[PDB]
C-alpha cells in the first residue's frame, strides 16, 4: 500500500557523472565508455550567451580546454566535437562503471528520473515529466546543466534528458542525448516563453487507478461518458486529448480493478466540474499527471 | 528554481542491499562490514506472525537456514543474533561496498529517503518523514521488508529505519537499525491502531520559505502573530505545536527572505482559516509538511 512520487535507483547514474570545466565556466558531464557528453554551452562566458555562435566559440577551444574531473582524478581529452547542442568529449579512459545504456528520446507525457548533480557530485534525485509543451518542472540552481534523467529497465539505464537551462519563468529545458532540444528552446539567453502547459490526462487516469487500488475509492461515480464527450471537458480544463491508444495503454489497470477506462474517465470528468471538495486522493489535493500507465503497474507490482 | 520532493542519492545504499531467506520467507537485509542486518520475522511463517514468541522461533534455527545472497552471489553465514526487532547475521565476507555510515534514530517531523527493495534488488527511490504518530507513508508491497530509510551528510550514511509492516489501515512503521520501533508497534499481526496524524507545522513554514524563495509569494499577508496566537490556531487544525527551538531551527531561512518567522506564521494561520481558494503553492493545493528546514536550505543552495 501507498503510492509515492518514486524515482529509479540512481547508483547506475551516479556512477557516471563528471565534472566539465571549460575557461570559467564548470558544469556536468556524463561519461559512458570513453565519451564525456555534456552542454556546448559549457564554452560560453555570461556574455556570450547573449548571442553565442557555438561553431566559433569552439574554434578557440582545444581538447586541453576541457577539463574533466571524475572523483577528484582528471580525465585525458583525446578529442572533442560538438552534435547539435551537447559536446562530446573523447578521453583516454573508458569509464569502468558504464551501465548497460541506450540514448531515447521520448514523447511529452513520459516520465524519468533526474539525477541533479553539482561539480559533477550528486545532489538529489527526483521524478518528473516531460510536459506537453516540452518543458519540465525540476529542480535546478545554476551549476546543475549536464545533469540527466533517465528510466532503468532492469539493468539498462534509457538515458532521455540532460539539462541545458532554466526558461526567465523559472521552468526548465534540455536535450536529448543527441544534442537535441525538447521542444523549440535554444540554447541562448533570448526570450523563450512556453507553451500552455496542459495536464497529461493518461496519466492522470493511470493515478485515478493507482488511489482504487490502494483504496482512495471516494471519487468513483455512477456514470460512463465516450472519448468524445470526455474530450470536450478535457478541452476545457486544459487536459490533452484521450485517444483510443491511451485506453488501450490503460487497459491492464482497467482489467486489475474491474473498472472500464470510459467510466474512469467519467469519474475524472465530475472531479473536474465539482472539485475536490476539500478532499484528497493519495494524499493530494490536485490530480497529479506525473505517473504514466507503466509507472503505476511498476510501482504497484513491485518491479525491480 | 523550483522544488521537488528530492531523495538523496541512492547508490551507497544499493550496494548494501542483499536478499535474506529463512524457510519460505524472503526479505531484504542491509550488509554493513561483516554483518546483515534484517527484520526478525524473517523467521516467522504467516501462521507465526499473529502471535510470535521470537526467541522460541529462533531456537529452531542455525546459521545455515539463514540464506544470504548478494547479487546472484551467495555469504556465508558464521553467526546470528536478535537485537530488539533485528537480526544480525554475521557473514564471512565484509560487504567491500560498505560506506562510512552511523546508526542513527531520528524523531518525528524528520525526513529520509527509502530506497524500496523486492528479492534484495533496489526498484525505487522516494523521500518520506516520520510522522507524529510515528508511522512513515511509504509505498511498500509484501516482500518490501528489511528496506531502509537513511540520510546522507557528503560520504556518510546515517541510516535511520527498517520496514517491518504495514498496519491494517495502510500506513507503514518499522525500526531504527538497533532494532527499535518507532512508536508503539509491534512486529506481530495484531490490532494496531496509529494515534492522529497531525502537520509538521515547523516543515510546513520551511516550505512556504521555500516557496517564497521560488517566487511563490502570493499567500503573504500583511500580518505578524506571537507564538501563543499561532499555537491556538496551530492545535485546532491538528498542527504539531511550534516552539522557540523551531522559530531558531527556521532563522537561515527567515534570513535569506526577511520574512520574520512570526510573520511567516502569521501567513500560515490565513491559509488555514481561508484555504487555498482553489490556488497552488510550488504547485501544491495543500500544505506539503515533508520538507525539513535543513531539507529546504540543501535543496536551495545545491549541497552534493
Ligand atoms: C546551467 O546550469 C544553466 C544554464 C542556463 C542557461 C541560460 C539560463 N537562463 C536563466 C534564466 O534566464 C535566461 C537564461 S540558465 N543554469 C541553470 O540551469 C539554472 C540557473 C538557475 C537555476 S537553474
Ligand atoms: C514485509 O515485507 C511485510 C511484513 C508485514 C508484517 C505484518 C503485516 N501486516 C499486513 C497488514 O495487516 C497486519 C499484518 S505486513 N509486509 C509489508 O510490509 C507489506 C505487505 C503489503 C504491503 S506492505
Amino acid at each position: 500500500s501507498g503510492f509515492r512520487k518514486m524515482a529509479f535507483p540512481s547508483g547506475k547514474v551516479e556512477g557516471c557523472m563528471v565534472q566539465v570545466t571549460c575557461g570559467t565556466t564548470t558544469l556536468n558531464g556524463l561519461w559512458l565508455d570513453d565519451v564525456v557528453y555534456c552542454p556546448r554551452h559549457v564554452i560560453c562566458t555570461s556574455e556570450d550567451m547573449l548571442n553565442p555562435n557555438y561553431e566559433d566559440l569552439l574554434i578557440r577551444k582545444s581538447n586541453h580546454n576541457f577539463l574533466v574531473q571524475a572523483g577528484n582524478v582528471q580525465l585525458r581529452v583525446i578529442g572533442h566535437s560538438m552534435q547539435n547542442c551537447v559536446l562530446k568529449l573523447k578521453v583516454d579512459t573508458a569509464n569502468p562503471k558504464t551501465p548497460k545504456y541506450k540514448f531515447v528520446r521520448i514523447q511529452p507525457g513520459q516520465t524519468f528520473s533526474v539525477l541533479a548533480c553539482y561539480n559533477g557530485s550528486p545532489s538529489g534525485v527526483y521524478q518528473c515529466a516531460m510536459r506537453p509543451n516540452f518543458t519540465i518542472k525540476g529542480s535546478f540552481l545554476n551549476g546543475s546543466c549536464g545533469s540527466v534523467g533517465f528510466n532503468i529497465d532492469y539493468d539498462c539505464v534509457s538515458f532521455c534528458y540532460m539539462h541545458h537551462m532554466e526558461l526567465p519563468t523559472g521552468v526548465h529545458a534540455g536535450t536529448d542525448l543527441e544534442g537535441n532540444f525538447y521542444g523549440p528552446f535554444v540554447d541562448r539567453q533570448t526570450a523563450q516563453a512556453a507553451g500552455t502547459d496542459t495536464t497529461i490526462t493518461v496519466n492522470v487516469l493511470a493515478w485515478l487507478y493507482a488511489a482504487v487500488i490502494n483504496g482512495d475509492r471516494w471519487f468513483l461515480n455512477r456514470f460512463t461518458t465516450t472519448l468524445n464527450d470526455f474530450n470536450l471537458v478535457a478541452m476545457k480544463y486544459n487536459y490533452e486529448p484521450l485517444t483510443q491508444d491511451h485506453v488501450d495503454i490503460l487497459g491492464p489497470l482497467s482489467a486489475q480493478t474491474g473498472i472500464a477506462v470510459l467510466d474512469m474517465c467519467a469519474s475524472l470528468k465530475e472531479l473536474l466540474q465539482n472539485g475536490m471538495n476539500g478532499r484528497t486522493i493519495l494524499g493530494s489535493a490536485l490530480l497529479e499527471d506525473e505517473f504514466t500507465p507503466f509507472d503505476v503497474v511498476r510501482q504497484c507490482s513491485g518491479v525491480t
